[PDB]
């Protein structure tokens, strides 16, 4: 069973996850108050037990870093993954660095300024911005964004669409074809899975790798965040 | 000079006061980020810290008995001492193990609400109650407070006033003694450097002795606080 002085603690509200090898002769153990990640640390003497954050020399907190990958990175790799494998239109190098997913209508002005608000680091060769296609926000929200996947080259097309400010003009399909009306409906279902609802709907990876959101028309700095900055 | 996984907390926004004996081998650092006080152990191997709080056995926070004995405890024990040392009125058995001071003016009705729900406490002998009275809230404070200094049994008027709501007669003497206004100022010199205006301005000492503090009418939570339970 659990030594004494993590018992102690354990009864401080905490559930531990499992343990962990530490420097020094100690023994870590990975917990949780409520929603937040926590790391204890054993002494030596086995007698005593330190709730909080270790640190190295070079100042990286080793307690957060840990309580990231172990707690927070994993749940939403899926989800990175999933929007991978979704029909997105690239906008930008396809080198490009850093990934940003954005769930976009083509009746949402947010997502047009957001859309400017980007050019800088798109075109620079930075960032690329894969969207993902909705039709959910007007009555012809379906068939603007499905003639937007009709079109030649869809990306280009959003792309003018977006630096139109929703004025450039599009070629009407007699139908959504079956494979555009998948593709809103696939995407549909993802945004909604990931409890995204107002757009534009910004996903992104932090440094360390989790899976970051941003909702709406980001501030100067959710937008250098977001863009690698 | 300091070890450098100490220094790199340093440079979280910590000061360091102090440095103490951990078990395990371990160094342990005193510090504050802002008003906060917060305890760091290197770890033997000397190249990780621990920002964080130490429990043992029993389930002590070591981390906060110490953070309360070293920057709590102290600042509050001249005020605690300059209180015992003013003419404080005596309200309850004087071998009463928890002691209260209570700043109270004659005209003040929550220094009469409090006075009642303390009765228990007080009768059973648990508590005692030091006044150190003061004339400031109305033109006839002054002088109903000298008033209540100048009869026979001080206490003994002071524990009727505040039991007959103020409603209590009293001999109003000719002029406040020379030693009553001294009382009285410098009763009123003490609350000020306490930064005490509103009254009840109520003084105790919490389980770790450390200098609490309750203003107006304590809600049940606080009353019990205050009066040891």
């Amino acid at each position: 069973e659990l030594p004494a002085p993590v018992k102690a603690i354990e009864k401080q509200g905490i559930t531990i996850i499992k343990t962990f090898d530490a420097p020094g002769g100690m023994k870590g153990y990975l917990g949780k108050y409520q929603d937040m990640g926590v790391t204890i640390y054993l002494t030596p003497d086995g007698k005593h037990a330190i709730s909080g954050y270790m640190y190295n020399e070079k100042g990286e907190n080793l307690s957060n870093t840990l309580i990231e990958k172990e707690i927070y990175a994993p749940a939403g790799r899926e989800m990175w993954q999933r929007m991978e494998q979704s029909h997105w239109l690239l906008d930008g190098k396809k080198d490009a660095p850093v990934i940003v997913y954005v769930f976009a209508d083509p009746f949402c002005p947010y997502c047009k300024q957001f859309w400017q608000q980007a050019r800088p680091w798109v075109d620079s060769g930075k960032v690329q911005l894969r969207t993902l296609l909705v039709g959910v926000i007007k009555p012809e929200s379906p068939a603007t964004a499905a003639a937007i996947l009709a079109s030649k080259d869809p990306a280009k097309t959003w792309q003018q669409y977006e630096a139109s400010g929703g004025k450039l003009k599009l070629n009407v399909p007699a139908n959504v074809s079956t494979e555009q009306m998948k593709v809103l409906s696939d995407n549909e279902k993802l945004m909604d899975d990931l409890g995204a609802n107002v757009m534009p709907a910004i996903y992104y990876m932090s440094k360390e790798n989790t899976l970051q959101q941003a909702v709406g028309l980001p501030d100067q700095k959710t937008l250098n965040i977001i863009m690698g900055n």
